[PDB]
DNA sequence: GACCACGGCGCC
DNA sequence: TGGCGCCGTGGTC
């Protein structure tokens, strides 16, 4: 490329480095443009920074989240990254799509400027003639970047000196069942480590080993084989005591206070756009869209999120989402009657395993009830499912076959999809998202009953990844006339920051957004909370 | 310090 | 059952 002093014209193709990967906390190494066969190299890179009117290349996202640190109002525009992942979400990372599609992933800015030149002629003359890709690439996935990078630069409030409290009370807890399992087992060891624990379990102990781990062969420590040794040694229970409570103080309690940001003073996290095979986001560096929620300490580990002084969080969530997708794309008669006549397939089913009333089940009650629905649904074995509910294998055969005679287009709809799905090698959302899943015709029966079992969830779960990603795009701007901010994203959660004054009129708008962004052959139900923390915006 | 693989487990 | 990311361990570089 020919050589040419800054700044680029208008809707040039940026490149840029960062001296780390998370952009809220990256130093702007270096930043370039291309455009009309010249490259434009920055002298000073923050201060040219200032030239941009849009970000528009590979990563376009996190320069954008960049300079909005820097109060720079940059939004993030076209991205090869995005068209790439619409044609193969195997397409996860910028040398993998380089490699692919026409160049190299370079650690040099100008190279990075010309390469997102390039692979943008490439990937939209791929993009020619799909029709259905290149609406989801308008109308969902590049608006979503914009909104995504608001997002990250926003971040979240957190009670630092309350989790810094609470991880010196827990560490006196576990101290106390870390010195009960070492007398239990006669002998001090690394907890830490499950092949010490299965020596001392399955060898120095009298226990019997239940299952294997999947790529070691070895004796299985895990939660479900220690649930089912809980009556045969006292150990067992401490165990899975201290399991839960390092799990949580060493993923959540120690480590989040120490990732506040020095400017804004909150918490930021990153949503990646370009990481699963469904269409589902992701969030990394740290992740929020795992905090606990299950457990009491887990409460009070969420109760952690709080919102801003002379602001509250609204949380938002939609109602049994895939269930009513599935009702959608199978059009299964019955299934959407069940939607119409406003029932709840969770709560049922929590009544009948628990042989409670519907007035009986809790909220603990109902989280169980959606593994057992969501597990059958996606393939999960009769001898499983007897396993998990402690019932005899004739039961549990017994809701599975029931679970089908009742909705006879679903069974249909999946081994449609499946056909379909070996004959064209890939599957497809309600908006046409792909996923390409060749395994479905393996010689191994465990390979492809797996592949199967990935093939018929992607366009329920893809789906309504679409469904959440448009309804943000929608959300969005209306949030910023209320002058109300969209924090997070939980897959088909929403958790957005109003100010006190406006609090419950966000909430009402949010919701109706949400209920009405895509009309299906069920109405979209949404759930909605206000409250000074995560946890006491859902109840 | 870094990467990887792995078991394990947090959430949807 | 599916979809993720992060923890410490273990091994390595
Ligand atoms: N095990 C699985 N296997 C396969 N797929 C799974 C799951 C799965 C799960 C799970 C266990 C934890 C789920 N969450 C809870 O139970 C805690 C919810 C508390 C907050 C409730 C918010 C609404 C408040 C109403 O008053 C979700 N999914 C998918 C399928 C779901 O439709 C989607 C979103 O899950 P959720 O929103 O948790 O559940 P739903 O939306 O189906 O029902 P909802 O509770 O009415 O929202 O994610
Ligand atoms: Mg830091
Ligand atoms: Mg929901
Ligand atoms: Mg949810
Ligand atoms: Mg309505
Ligand atoms: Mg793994």
């Amino acid at each position: 490329l020919e050589e040419a002093p800054w700044p680029p014209p208008e809707g040039a193709f940026v490149g840029f480095v960062l001296s780390r990967k998370e952009p809220m906390w990256a130093d702007l190494l270096a930043l370039a443009a291309a455009r009309g066969g010249r490259v434009h190299r920055a002298p000073e890179p923050y201060k040219a920074l200032r030239d941009l009117k849009e970000a528009r290349g590979l990563l376009a996202k996190d320069l954008s989240v960049l300079a909005l640190r820097e109060g720079l109002g940059l939004p993030p525009g076209d991205d090869p990254m995005l068209l790439a992942y619409l044609l193969d979400p195997s397409n996860t990372t910028p040398e993998g799509v380089a490699r692919r599609y026409g160049g190299e992933w370079t650690e040099e800015a100008g190279e990075r400027a010309a390469l997102s030149e390039r692979l943008f002629a490439n990937l939209w003359g791929r993009l020619e003639g799909e029709e259905r890709l290149l609406w989801l690439y308008r109308e969902v996935e590049r608006p979503l970047s914009a909104v995504l990078a608001h997002m990250e630069a926003t971040g979240v409030r957190l009670d630092v000196a309350y989790l810094r409290a609470l991880s010196l009370e827990v560490a006196e807890e576990i101290a106390r069942l870390e010195a009960e399992v070492f007398r239990l087992a006669g002998h001090p060891f690394n907890l830490n480590s499950r092949d010490q624990l299965e020596r001392v379990l399955f060898d120095e102990l009298g226990l019997p080993a239940i299952g294997k781990t999947e790529k070691t062969g070895k004796r299985s420590t895990s939660a479900a084989v220690l649930e089912a040794l809980r009556e045969a040694h006292p150990i067992v229970e401490k165990i899975l005591q201290y399991r839960e409570l390092t799990k949580l103080k060493s993923t959540y309690i120690d480590p989040l206070p120490d990732l506040i940001h020095p400017r804004t003073g909150r918490l930021h996290t990153r949503f990646n756009q370009t990481a699963t095979a469904t269409g589902r986001l992701s969030s990394s560096d740290p992740n929020l869209q795992n905090i606990p929620v299950r457990t009491p300490l887990g409460q009070r580990i969420r109760r952690a999120f709080i919102a801003e002084e002379g602001w509250l969080l609204v949380a938002l969530d939609y109602s049994q989402i895939e269930l009513r997708v599935l009702a959608h794309l199978s059009g299964d008669e019955n299934l959407i009657r069940v939607f119409q006549e406003g029932r709840d397939i969770h709560t049922e089913t929590a009544s009948w395993m628990f042989g409670v009333p519907r007035e009986a089940v809790d909220p603990l009650m109902r989280r169980a009830a959606k593994t057992i629905n969501f597990g059958v649904l996606y393939g999960m074995s009769a001898h499983r499912l007897s396993q998990e509910l402690a019932i005899p294998y004739e039961e549990a055969q017994a809701f599975i076959e029931r679970y089908f005679q009742s909705f006879p287009k679903v069974r249909a709809w999946i081994e449609k999809t499946l056909e379909e799905g070996r004959r064209r090698g890939y599957v497809e959302t309600l908006f046409g998202r792909r996923r390409y899943v060749p395994d479905l015709e393996a010689r191994v029966k465990s390979v492809r009953e797996a592949a199967e079992r990935m093939a018929f969830n992607m366009p329920v779960q893809g789906t309504a990844a679409d469904l959440m990603k448009l309804a943000m795009v929608k959300l969005f701007p209306r949030l910023e006339e209320m002058g109300a901010r969209m924090l997070l994203q939980v897959h088909d959660e929403l958790v957005l920051e109003a100010p006190k004054e406006r609090a419950e009129a966000v909430a009402r708008l949010a919701k109706e957004v949400m209920e009405g962004v895509y009309p299906l052959a069920v109405p979209l139900e949404v759930e909605v909370g206000i409250g000074e923390d995560w946890l006491s915006a859902k109840e």
